């Protein structure tokens, strides 16, 4: 259970972000127990941020292994009357947390929150908070790193990402200290909704620790109570007359206030339905057409780090462009972004960290004993933790189980079936599930056909195939997409695009130019607009972003409609025009 | 024999460049004999120019096969008292020339001149000049095209260059009509020189047609006769007291005036010596250090077409930068450029069209019967024609027989030995010969070791290997170059560089940025500056240039020190500083 920490009448919230001490591990940091004393000969690093781009050092940027963050933690003694909790919104990739040299908790997985109580007896008048952060990736991590997958011997050992984005690490999201009452407090809140005529019934389950009485109340934004049930135990339901539904680009959030003993917590909540029916993706019982992007959490210089002004700018640009949705490629995004999308009416496809589950791009899904991928156990944990964190978001309409796994190979169904079963069991709302499909010659053998509610395709007709032959791209696009269209279920693009360097131009089709980006998209839409079951277009990518170095990466990935500083390329204006003429609902009715 | 056409007291020179009629072949142009009538429904095309980039049409740009050029040719009747000759400085790749529907000549090879007399009886009051131009390349052309070397079927058949520059075709260089006397005229002039104390002896061979008397005279620029021999027949020699030698960056050209019958011709001529001695490249008996580039003939919008303002700009930039030399990668350049280099003092490595002689990047040098490369016969002709055209240029110091052929494979020596023998037999000055060596794991088996006077290496330590690991690049560079340095002969870089998009920057080593280009070069020079036998550095490339489309070509090749419009990147300023501190002679003495 991971409720978003908020300031309430029962809960202090103390942000510990700021300037922290920082030291690269030199191979002796654990042996010499750096976490027991003030870090010596240390640099300074902003928190939250990725550490890789803050300085001008390639050794820092390309570091392999651990780093140590540290700050002083002098807290008011009267907080010891409360339960004191340290929340790490995200530490990428793995973390060990020490208070005063005592290991308090460890965590695997770089993009989901974790927390630990601080034992009263450990707190002294002056305290040290140390966080060791591991950046290493391999066949057991999500995201996956390669291990052995004019030759040269590298100077130093480096991570080998099995994914096309830079391995930004550090204390990515805020660190906060919060409190709750000691004796009785709210642990989790689960809400589902059903529309009966114009009355909405909200089914609640309120998980608590300790012995006390539970109450739930629902308030409009303006502050009018529209439902209240007291001494209700853990499970129950209530009704809202003439409920205002949450709609894409027309958000409405109620305030759900919960009290348990002395503990008080407020959850914003939008009421809406999601259902796949035939070849339709229904939101509030109307056929939606996704218009949007795969994104990244990527800005300069914080890398993956939480950037709230940019989050606000990005949503503003989305609304300027006529988009209604994006996918959290390829990892859960910050709770701050997810709460802003609820507030602004932006639909989200919520994706796990499972990118790179593919050893043949030895078989990927061979037994662990025989060298197959070792991620399934952590993959279940990521699904559990992601749904636990984001289950109550109206903006989340679909779960993406993995990006571009080896789903056309033997064993894939066996790997993914338990994960789809888990996602459907744990999501109280029973939202659609998908995996995002890699382009593949044997696409009719993609195990997504056996598992997903929506077929989400990543296709590069006109870039990675048929480059500079868009007439051939159109023909090959049509041949494959007519297959998917024949299955009768909703399908969409979750990626399609072309690397485009702003400032490069040609009137005559030429890859990497701004004009070719437009013609690439025009050619794809010639096909998709004719296909009844194609219910969404999400470009790759919203904006240019950083990747590992290589001969095909022109200083990162250039498939953005926007540059990294959010300036529109020609194709950004093209999509503003196109999306201005396509309705959010009823385009293909 | 191909003397450069000039206006003389015996020779008219009429430029036929301008706006010509132009038509793509539709598959019926020869069958319907378009060359017998005015071209119907034709476009207009500038001559000289490549045709590919003049319009906005991909079908034109990417055309496969023939096109037809045509213009009217109404010539004064009294030129029929003279011998009338049509000179095509270059038609890329193959040409058929018609006057009034009569085929007058054909030519294979896109970068060297050819000419035909117009029979008096063919000339009418009004005449049509038609030139059919073939752009097709395969295993028999120089440069070589591939034949069979998520798969897709292309919309149209296209050329498949086995080389990294765009296949620009058309009437690349000027078309001119010139005259000579009918009865007796000068066909060729061959000059060699020997320095005895301060007196230069010039050995001449003057090839003529018809019966008349031959005379030779040598004049300073200011117009003073310094030697004259009359009624001298074909071969002879003369002496110049206190001769002024032609030097890199300090040119001096005499004017050699030849008369034969009524025919008169003036040849500019610089006196200088070239010799390889030990690990030294000696010009006028001093150890030269090449500073410069591989170039291309490439400008917008004429493509490969003669651009005399840009030729002057490029030499100016070369002198601004402190360079002293370039290589005519990968084809002979215009005579206009070569004559300007004589006038300006820029040293040239003169290269044939033989790029792409490599079928494994079936064995390249297997018998023609068994599918090996079919270029050796045309390769001999190119060597013959190139040396015939450029033999008298002081600026030409070395012949390059091929760029990046498959010289580490079996049969390579057998292919190249007759060509090196031919080049040494035909060059009256017996200048050094080389081939330009492709980077290759089995570099000790490169047959250049058995054939060349100078080892000319194309190496990309820090780009195509060790990318973003310049410490490893330095180590691998040193290991190989210490081998070449151990052989005791002069060697040099003829290519080394890194794709760099102007405007992309990072303080921390990042491929495609302007800073990485500088660090790439700094790392290579750390090695080359320590190696006694390394006598020259020619970067790839002088300027960004157009290539075929592909995932690693960011709108062409970006390894220029300058952009395509001749603006300096950071590394251009780096080389200005470096070359300002390295002397042309005596750097490694
Ligand atoms: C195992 N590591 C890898 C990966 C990819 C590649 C290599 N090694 S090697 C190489 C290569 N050769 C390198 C040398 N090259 C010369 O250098 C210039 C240049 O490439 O910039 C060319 O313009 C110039 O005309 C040529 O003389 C001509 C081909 N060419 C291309 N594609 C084009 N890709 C690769
Ligand atoms: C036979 N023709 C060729 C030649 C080269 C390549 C292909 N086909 S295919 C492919 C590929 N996949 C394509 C799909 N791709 C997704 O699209 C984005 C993107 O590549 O822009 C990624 O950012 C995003 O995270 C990924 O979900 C992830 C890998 N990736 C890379 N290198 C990275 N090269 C190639």
């Amino acid at each position: 259970a991971m409720l978003y920490p908020i300031l309430t009448q029962s809960r202090m919230l103390i942000d510990l972000s700021g300037t922290w001490r920082f030291k690269l591990d030199d191979g002796s940091g654990f042996e010499k127990k750096w976490y027991e004393k003030t870090l010596d000969d240390a640099q300074l690093m902003p928190v939250p941020s990725s550490y890789n781009d803050i300085k001008e050092s390639a050794d820092l940027r390309d570091h392999y292994g651990w780093v140590f963050y540290q700050r002083d933690l002098n807290i008011p003694a009267y907080l010891k009357t409360q339960r004191i909790v340290l929340r790490f919104a995200a530490v990428t990739h793995s973390a060990k947390v020490y208070v005063n040299g005592t290991l308090l908790c460890e965590h695997k997985g770089g993009f989901l929150p974790f927390e630990t109580e601080i034992p009263e007896n450990l707190i002294r008048d002056e305290n040290l908070l140390t966080v060791a952060v591991d950046n290493r990736i391999d066949h057991s991590t999500l995201p996956v790193g390669r291990e052995d997958e004019f030759p040269y011997t590298p100077t130093k050992k480096q991570n080998k990402p099995n994914f096309d984005f830079f391995n930004y690490c550090g204390i990515t999201r805020p660190v906060k200290l919060y409190t709750t009452p000691k004796d009785a407090y709210i642990s989790d809140i689960t809400l589902t909704s059903s529309l009966e005529n114009n009355t909405a019934r909200i089914n609640y389950k309120i998980d608590t620790k300790g012995s006390a009485h539970t109450a739930i109340g629902v308030y409009t934004k303006q502050g009018v109570c529209v439902a209240q049930t007291e001494n209700t135990g853990t499970e129950g339901s209530l009704t809202i007359e003439n409920a205002v539904l949450w709609e894409p680009l027309k958000p409405y959030l109620y305030e759900v206030k919960i009290s348990f003993g002395e503990d008080r917590y407020t959850l914003p909540y939008g009421i809406r339905s999601v259902a796949v029916k035939g070849n339709k993706f229904l939101i509030n019982n109307k056929p939606f057409y996704f218009k949007g992007y795969g994104k990244h959490e990527d800005t300069f210089p914080a890398g993956r780090g939480l950037n709230m002004p940019m989050n606000a700018k990005d949503i503003s640009l989305m609304k300027w462009q006529g988009a209604n949705s994006f996918r959290t490629s390829h990892y859960p995004y910050s709770e701050e972004m997810m709460r802003l999308c609820d507030e602004e009416g932006i639909v989200v496809i919520d994706e796990t960290t499972a990118v790179g589950v593919h050893l043949n791009f030895v078989n990927t899904f061979d037994p662990i004993e025989q060298g197959g991928i070792r991620t399934q156990s952590h993959h279940k944990e990521v699904i559990k933790d992601l749904i636990a964190r984001d289950k109550n978001h109206a903006c989340v309409v679909m779960w993406s189980i993995a990006n571009e796994a080896d789903t056309g190979s033997k064993g894939a169904y066996e790997y993914f079936k338990p994960l789809f079963d888990l996602a459907r069991e744990l999501d109280p709302q029973k939202r659609p599930c998908t995996l995002v499909s890699l382009q593949m010659v044997n696409y009719k053998e993609d195990c997504t056909i056996k598992l997903s509610d929506v077929f989400c395709l990543n296709r590069y007709y006109g870039w990675y195939t048929c480059g500079a032959d868009l007439q051939a791209a159109e023909k090959m696009c049509r041949e494959e997409l007519e297959f998917w269209n024949s299955l009768g279920k909703p399908f969409m693009y979750t990626e399609y695009g072309a690397d485009t360097v702003m400032g490069l131009h040609d009137t005559t089709d030429s890859m990497f130019t701004e004009e070719y980006q437009v013609e690439y998209y025009k050619t794809n839409h010639k096909v998709t607009d004719t296909l009844d079951c194609f219910i969404g277009e999400q470009v790759w990518n919203f904006a240019d972003f950083a990747t590992s170095q290589g001969l095909i990466r022109v200083q990162g990935n250039k498939k953005g409609l926007f540059t990294r500083d959010r300036k529109p390329k020609l194709a950004a204006h093209y999509f503003k025009e196109r999306w201005s003429k396509i309705p959010d609902f009823g385009y293909k009715k």
